[PDB]
RNA sequence: UCCAAGGUGAACAGCCUCUAGUUGAUAGAAGAUAAGGGAAGUCGGUCCGUAACUUCGGGAUAAGGAUUGGCUCUAAGGGUCGGGUAG
């Protein structure tokens, strides 16, 4: 079918939201294939050609299972994440936080907040100002290249 | 019933010596080989000449006499400072 309404689990409203304002007019086979099972107790390989909404495959679901598991509440402890995103290069993984950034720009407000936290090697933060805003600002959600992570 | 040196042997062994003990035992004098035959007998016969190898650590980074510079991505690689022309 390649609809958002008539999909398994009835995806969050805002995740809706962003999806229908971003549009794509549909959802990829990737994304079709995907999503019902990457937050449904599977684990997931997937190949897929390059520019097939894979990127939004592996995010939808995370936001997914970050709500589902009640991890943007207060009931969730300090220094703790919920998420982890491994990428080989840090422009790639950049890219890939900048994505997330878009879908939660529709996050509604009045509720305890989902953030991200990119961690790539860099001479401008060093591995304790990671740390410091880490602890700061409380996110669920890691993305970075595997050595700085 | 206790203690128990060294060297050769380079096969327990045997041989020689260091420390330590002996000179004790009446005294003096004056098995091996074989020519020829071969049981005819009797009851009974380790060291000289080659070649490859070969021990311990530390080392990382393709080598180690030469002109050393040596892959892609991926945490850190001592600290600090410094940017023009005009009003």
């Amino acid at each position: 079918s390649l609809e958002w309404d008539n999909l398994g689990f009835s995806l969050l409203p805002w995740i809706r939201t962003g999806l229908d304002v971003m549009g794509f007019e549909t959802m990829t086979p990737v994304q079709a294939s995907t999503i019902p099972m990457l937050a449904g107790n599977k684990d997931v390989v997937v190949d897929s050609v390059t520019g097939s909404g894979k990127t939004a495959a592996f995010v939808i679901p995370v936001l997914e299972k970050v709500v589902k598991e009640e991890a943007n509440t207060s009931k969730f402890k300090k220094a703790h994440f919920h998420s982890l995103i491994i990428a080989p290069t840090r422009e790639l993984s950049r890219q890939i936080e900048s994505v997330v950034l878009s879908f939660l720009e529709h996050y509604p407000s009045d509720l305890f907040p989902i953030k991200c936290q990119l961690l790539v090697g860099t001479n401008e933060a060093t591995v304790r100002d990671d740390v410091s805003n880490f602890l700061r600002n409380r996110p669920q959600i890691l993305i970075g290249t595997p050595g700085r992570v």
